[PDB]
Order: C-alpha cells, then sequence, then structure tokens
C-alpha cells in the first residue's frame, strides 16, 4: 500500500496546510472518490492534494 496516488494541480495549497479545515482529502473523495486523500510536498518543495488511487 501506500504506492498508488494522484496529485491535484488544480488545489490550493492553502487549504492544504489547513490542518483545521483540510478540503483536500474530502475533495478528493468527493470528485476523484480516492480512498482518504492528503497534502504532501513535491520535488520542488509544494505542497499539493495528492489523492490515494487503488480502492474503493
Amino acid at each position: 500500500q501506500d504506492k498508488c496516488k494522484k496529485v491535484y494541480e488544480n488545489y490550493p495549497v492553502s487549504k492544504c496546510q489547513l490542518r483545521i479545515a483540510n478540503q483536500c482529502n474530502y475533495d478528493c473523495k468527493l470528485d476523484k472518490h480516492a480512498r482518504s486523500g492528503e497534502c504532501f510536498y513535491d520535488e520542488k518543495r509544494n505542497l499539493q492534494c495528492i489523492c490515494d488511487y487503488c480502492e474503493y
């Protein structure tokens, strides 16, 4: 596990860092229907909404 995911460049990095209101994980499953959804930094130290694609 933890080997499949999908970055969502079409998402505000602000809402991601929002530990109080992470609309990222909620957004992913909303449309993408990912597993849980989470935000993480990229090669360029850019926090993006990375969704999980593997299960239902």
